[PDB]
């Protein structure tokens, strides 16, 4: 599913991401925008043999199991395909673990390069 911007904001807010680990809702929306363009089905392969999955491009070397990634830790204890669901619950629960692990949202490369330091609140403009 391709979420609308405010639709995703509302889902993320309901799931407790607004200010989770001190990151305002716009940070999370901005991260999803540039990681997946709001597409829950997005997948992308990386050079180390891992793949990124879903709305928040969660990586299979660390967080989920896809059965084909060398050195995979599966720290969210979930199959990577669960992170492609139209329901963002699993991705949110896993993202909460990721952002709590020491480097905050720097875990998301697109967030660091395209969101960090910017007017991220603009990503929730007009949303109710
Ligand atoms: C969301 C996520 O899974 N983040 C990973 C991060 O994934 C990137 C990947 O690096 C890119 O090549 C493609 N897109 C993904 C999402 O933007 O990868 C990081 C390492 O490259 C990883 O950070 C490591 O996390 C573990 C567990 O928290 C730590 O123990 C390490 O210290 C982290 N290593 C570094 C260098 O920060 C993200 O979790």
């Amino acid at each position: 599913k391709v979420f609308g911007r405010c639709e995703l904001a509302a889902a993320m807010k309901r799931h407790g991401l607004d200010n989770y680990r001190g990151y305002s809702l716009g940070n999370w929306v901005c991260a999803a925008k540039f990681e997946s363009n709001f597409n829950t089905q997005a997948t992308n392969r990386n050079t180390d043999g891992s793949t990124d999955y879903g709305i928040l491009q969660i990586n299979s070397r660390w967080w989920c199991n896809d059965g084909r990634t060398p050195g995979s830790r599966n720290l969210c204890n979930i199959p990577c395909s669960a992170l492609l669901s139209s329901d963002i619950t699993a991705s949110v629960n896993c993202a909460k673990k990721i952002v709590s692990d020491g480097n905050g949202m720097n875990a998301w490369v697109a967030w660091r390069n395209r969101c960090k330091g910017t007017d991220v609140q603009a990503w929730i403009r007009g949303c109710r």
